[PDB]
């Protein structure tokens, strides 16, 4: 429960669901090695990706599959992914819920970090 | 100008033409009174809005006719309108652009304020 | 459960907590009437604002109190509110959040709505 | 121009200066390769990164270093720093601009594509 990511649906107004979450952790010989995937479930939720414990202090890029979405609903988008690019851990465990909010020329996302 | 509003469609990736866009100013009986209006430019821009003499210190509204907007497209919204509320403040000379960047059900707005 | 507010802090990365909020619902006279109000939870959210009874078709205006929140931070931020004003339940009830993603100068603002 | 980059700052509401900015396109073998680079003006933008002749059509990242930007104003930011992947598709004369509005756990992309 230490990483969830969650994505909605701008145009739709609803989450967005089934979109393949893929993530990355920067390595010693500074390449992006996998580290976790998964598809976000009816809620727009991704929950289970790491534990605790394999969640180690690193670089993480969470790569959120947005264009295979927006082509899914029929929609040429502009963007081939929204990637999240963040050092976690550095201080201590933490959880870390990425958003992105979607839309087919645009994207925002934004970290919540708790402790 | 001292002050602009640039409206952007986050759907199809360009600039939001022909949106109309009321400004009002805060009376002392606390109604919003008609300040400024007009539509946005092929560039998404409304330029000449005011003047610095008339751009005294005071609380304004703009409000964009996204509803509008997203109809003529075809395109069901969810908001009636956008609205950004804000104290003009005089602290040397200052310039507003008030953007917004709009999707079906969401929108983001930011203030950028120069000398 | 018809209605959720939450709101975001862009600028630590945390749930926005006991920010005010207000909401109106457009009377016969054309005149915003008080509709209901609270205050964010430690979660950022704002649940039991109305019920299933109370809340019919309408247009209703959420007004979230982002000054008093910055001001509270030692910041002063550029809006006085943050305003979403929306028509509610024309095709019958549906379940509402309304988001706000906040900062100094700048907010996001999404809609979910489910059957 | 063919290709422009804007980054605005949403906790002071100004134009983010000073920024670095690097392009880079996707190679045959799936690496990416430096293409154009440089930092933002006193407008916040940049401009001249390449010319009609160069930029053909292809698979490109542009990434904004945001986490310095944060760091030189005394801001503990999330992310190493913002990234936007897209296809430039040749379909009639066509200029990409990227727009990026930063706030330090936060960010929106969005793409403005004119003719
Ligand atoms: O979590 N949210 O509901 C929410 C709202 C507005 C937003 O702009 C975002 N975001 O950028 O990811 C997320
Ligand atoms: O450039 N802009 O005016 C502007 C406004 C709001 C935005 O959210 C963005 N964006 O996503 O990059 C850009």
């Amino acid at each position: 429960c230490p990483l969830m990511v969650k994505v909605l649906d701008a145009v739709r107004g609803s989450p967005a669901i089934n979109v393949a979450v893929h993530v990355f952790r920067k390595a010693a010989d500074d390449t992006w090695e996998p580290f976790a995937s998964g598809k976000t479930s009816e809620s727009g939720e991704l929950h289970g990706l790491t534990t605790e414990e394999e969640f180690v202090e690193g670089i993480y890029k969470v790569e959120i599959d947005t264009k295979s979405f927006w082509k899914a609903l029929g929609i040429s988008p502009f963007h081939e992914h929204a990637e999240v690019v963040f050092t976690a851990n550095d201080s201590g465990p933490r959880r870390y819920t990425i958003a992105a909010l979607l839309s087919p020329y645009s994207y925002s996302t934004t970290a919540v970090v708790t402790n």
